[PDB]
């Protein structure tokens, strides 16, 4: 249920951390900065070193043909899931889904999201319901939002949520509210002992 | 002025095509396919082999800090412009603009664009007018749209138009309608003789 946001750009350093917490996470999420610095082969390297599935957080948002060229290369490189925007249209989402498992963005948490993205979350969820992606991604800052989305999201589509909070009990609360996966980064990779931290989040979630 | 959308994976193929059409183009636009297949250093290599400016068409659509990390890396690798989506918000756009010149997506050509992007074009043109990027991307499929945008867009902001009439003298009409640059990808990189293909378009735009 835990997804490690491996936002560590010293390549071998990132790999060491990922290997150390491998037993307590379900997936590793890599972004464009890591792929740019280490190359797209960082995805196969992480898989070989950890045995964990990889989410390529690409936010694809181009026309169908281009989204297709990108997805073919990234899935070919071993990515298990690709994160794609919903706002570019159904055809652009489908061009990626036809090549591999996808996770659709339906809401974001930065101030700018209030301008165009978030006013459309309800509609993006309805679109996701028709597309049937592996899951959707939305902020987990407020467990009430997770539930709101879960109520509207077709059963079977998973919810992945970043930003649930580092306080004791936040991880367990986000899962109970409807998150299938919680995405955690700094609380793990910047801990004095990343494995211990990941293990503690794991324990909180599988506990009571 | 033609912008070559070099959407191929292989670096040697990309460099060979770019050098062969260099005399007939103004800039080379690199997207994720080429960065993924050849590494981000292909930006620098393309510049060293042709001497023209490079646009990084990344369709940036992330939160400010992630957009910043990507922009810093790509501009630092030699990109002269970075293409960003207006949809994700002003803050995400400025995170990139503070590091280098940008081009904003205000409208797209694929059918999916009619679902969310195009309905907001008037609003996006007004956001671009406030930000004052180097230019905006508007599809040239119909010179009607180029002129529609040109009338509403602040004078100093350039218009780059992809999806140009794969038919007859459409590039010329697009330019006449207000396009400063014509983005051509497939028509050139998939052509039997890319240099002859580029020259034809070049001659059309330059004629009367």
């Amino acid at each position: 249920m835990i997804v490690l946001a491996l936002d560590v750009y010293e390549g071998e350093r990132a790999i060491k951390i990922a290997k150390s917490v491998k037993d307590y996470i379900s997936m590793i999420k890599v972004n464009w900065p890591l792929i740019l610095g280490s190359g797209v082969d960082i995805i196969r390297r992480l898989k070989e070193e950890t045995g964990v599935e990889i989410i390529a957080d690409l936010k694809l948002a181009d026309i169908p043909n281009t989204n297709r060229l990108i997805a073919r290369k990234v899935f070919g490189a071993g990515a298990d899931y690709v994160i794609v925007h919903t706002f570019v249209g159904r055809d652009s989402v489908m061009a990626v889904k036809e090549l591999g498992e996808i996770i659709m963005v339906v809401e974001m948490s930065h101030p700018g999201a209030l301008e165009f993205i978030n006013p459309l979350t309800d509609r993006f969820i309805e679109v996701a319901n028709e597309i049937e992606p592996f899951g959707v991604i939305a902020p987990g800052t407020r467990p009430e939002r997770i539930g709101y989305i879960r109520d509207r999201l077709k059963e079977g589509i998973k919810i992945l949520a970043p930003g649930i909070g580092a306080q004791g009990g936040k991880a367990k609360d986000a899962v109970k509210a409807g998150a299938d996966y919680i995405i955690v980064g700094r609380a793990i990779y910047n801990a004095p002992n990343p494995r211990e931290a990941a293990k503690a989040i794991y324990d909180e979630i599988r506990g009571v």
